[PDB]
């Protein structure tokens, strides 16, 4: 489980931030852990006609070195990944952050700092 609840993508466009930007604020990390990715969840449901169809996409932040994509170095390409990275940040991986047990702690609400670009439909 992601630390964080997702971004939903109510648009087209899929998500990106600008280099520097996009890592949810978190007062139990430090400067060096801040990098990572987001992924993107897709869910389907059976519409009110008979018919599948899919949700707006989710987007769910995990630190570098840690959750589904544990494995990708900093910058991978793969499809429904995207990655971001404040200034100062270490490119190590985060194991000590890790990922959320939902047994033992809410989801931290994801902020972003006061005037981040977000695309069209974030």
């Amino acid at each position: 489980a992601s630390w964080f609840t997702a971004l939903t993508q109510h648009g087209k466009e899929g998500l990106k931030f600008p280099r520097g930007q996009g890592v949810p604020i978190n007062t139990n990390s430090s400067p060096d852990d801040q990098i990572g990715y987001y992924r993107r969840a897709t869910r389907r449901i059976r519409g009110g006609d008979g018919k599948m169809k899919d949700l707006s996409p989710r987007w769910y932040f995990y630190y570098l070195g840690t959750g589904p994509e544990a494995g990708l170095p900093y910058g991978a390409n793969k499809d429904g990944i995207i990655w971001v990275a404040t200034e100062g940040a270490l490119n190590t991986p985060k194991d000590h952050i890790g990922t959320r047990n939902p047994a033992n702690n809410a989801a931290i609400v994801l902020q972003l700092p006061q005037g981040t670009t977000l695309p069209k439909g974030f």
